[PDB]
């Protein structure tokens, strides 16, 4: 049924397992990923970005996630905007039924970046609704700009702002060209788990795919120019999961999954023309390329261990 | 609003136009689609094969159907099932919501196709759901295509009652219609035979045209389709002024939407985001019928009348 992000991140953070938040932009992602889901009896959380719901007209977009929680309704999913950048896009996202919001004024110097969050806070916690916050920077640590979190900081933040999740910046970077090379992965975990213990609450990694090695080479293989990327190793985003990472942000690798699929077909099968034809062998690589992935964050088996509260029922934790 | 065929076609019978009836199975495709009648103003039949149902699990293809429905509320949209093949399959379209259903029996013996019919027409008609159903063989003349004997297309409408009857003069489903574009024979002579004595609209299955914009495109960016030939355009203008009201294409959008991804793939083999091409993708579909839809000659007339809901609907039965 429709889940908070604050209860299924804090489960997550009790029985330390992270779940994974996957972005989705149409019909057939969001089948890739429920059929993994659904499969390792796991949480998830399905998230839409700003240009998602451009992408989807907004409309189409809520009632494929409708569709998803009337199909299963015994998996705790929660419907999460990411990256949300104003107030209005804030409110924008709880009237279409979301349960979870980002609001991301990381940019933004620390003060503002404090005010921005908290009137996204009163405003969604009146509503029994999620928040996530990010204070840090994201992109690669290798004239540097790129603003780490100083657990410190991250301690006042949370206590001046009341989030349920914060995300935080470790050197993770968003798309599938993270570090220069396979041998030249630097990141800054050491303080996640800093971060944990003065926070008190579950932390959110963005940029975390992985790329892994069947699906960069399915695209270079047919046709694809990606010879150069590379995603956060798995074993790292494990670790950090160990010491307090409760949600784990993944758009790219489930793009690619995809991309290569139709790849293969259109040159294994020049003839053939129905979408179905491409976009099926593409939902299925999705939902292959993810099994491992949940169970590596070790959310499977998770579903059924909690009674889902509503967001009716979840405005009490708020006063 | 959600429409019947029977008021959307009976409207079109009347003015002497046509409607496009267009095959859905994801949401680039439906909003591809929107986008062209809504630009036009045109009444559209947005049709689920039962294929198309599998692929989409049903619900997210009915969930797709609602957004359309709502996000443009001005438009007369008919939910129809194409080629049912079985009372079951009829009756999961309706439990979904659809407002119309094709019964095709038309490879069983004339009494065989009419009880089938009939029984399917009993179920839907309670509900006040639309029947269209099929007399004769899709198939081309060059053999076991049977062209409807207009005569018998009346018997098998008294008999049955149902809404629209879909007609054998010699078209076909998919890219290959005819050996070459050079020789292309139908048998549009009979259809205004089969409005008159039938006295209902009739639809024509196998209409995509396979445009030369949409066939060299995917033959240019890796694609292996150099014999596909469709129906000419021309040919099923003159078809609507004889009687034909529903014109089904599938085939067109699906070579339109894989065109486009093929283009995208070669002149930028680095991108990788599904929307960077299923957006081409999409808006090719919508580019394509909007030349297609003023030929029907639909728009403009999704304003011509109210919408009668399926429980008002009932009346007409009764
Ligand atoms: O962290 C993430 C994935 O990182 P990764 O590239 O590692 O999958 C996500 O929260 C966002 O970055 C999301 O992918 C942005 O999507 P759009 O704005 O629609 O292009
Ligand atoms: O008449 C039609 C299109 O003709 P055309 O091929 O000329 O576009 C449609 O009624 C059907 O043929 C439809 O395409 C079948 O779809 P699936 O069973 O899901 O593969
Ligand atoms: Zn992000
Ligand atoms: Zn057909």
């Amino acid at each position: 049924p429709l889940c908070t992000l604050r209860q299924m991140l804090g489960e997550a953070r009790k029985h330390k397992y992270g779940v994974g938040a996957f972005n989705v932009n149409n019909m057939e992602q969001i089948q890739g990923i429920m059929k993994a889901v659904v499969q390792l009896k796991s949480p998830v959380i399905l998230q839409c970005s700003r240009g998602a719901l451009k992408y989807s007209d907004m409309i189409y977009l809520k009632k494929l996630c409708e569709a998803a929680l009337e199909k299963h309704p015994d998996i705790p999913i929660c419907i999460h905007l990411d990256h949300g950048d104003t107030l209005e896009s804030v409110k924008m996202a709880i009237d279409l039924g979301f349960s979870s919001v980002m609001i991301d004024a990381s940019h933004h110097p620390f003060d503002e970046n404090v005010r921005i969050t908290k009137e996204v806070v009163a405003y969604a916690h009146a509503r029994g609704v999620s928040v996530e916050a990010e204070l840090g920077t994201l992109g690669g640590i290798e004239q540097n700009t790129v603003q780490l979190t100083e657990p410190q900081d991250a301690k006042k933040f949370v206590e001046l702002t009341g989030v349920d999740a914060l995300a935080v910046a470790i050197g993770t970077s968003h798309g599938a060209y993270k570090f220069k090379s396979e041998s030249d992965i630097r990141l800054a975990i050491d303080r996640v788990k800093t971060i944990s213990d003065l926070t008190g609450i579950p932390l959110v990694m963005h940029g975390s795919s992985s790329v892994p090695k069947d699906v960069k080479d399915m695209i270079n293989k047919y046709g694809g120019k990606m010879p150069d990327a590379v995603g956060v190793p798995i074993e790292s985003i494990v670790h950090a999961i160990g010491e307090g990472v409760c949600k784990i942000n993944v758009d790219s690798d489930s793009r690619m999954a995809m991309t290569g699929a139709i790849r293969k077909v259109f040159v294994e099968h020049p003839e053939k023309f129905d979408p179905r034809d491409y976009l099926g062998p593409g939902r299925d690589a999705i939902t292959e390329m993810l099994i491992p992935k949940i169970k590596a964050f070790g959310s499977a088996g998770h579903a059924g261990d909690y009674k889902v509260v509503s967001l009716e029922e979840a405005k009490a934790w708020y006063k």
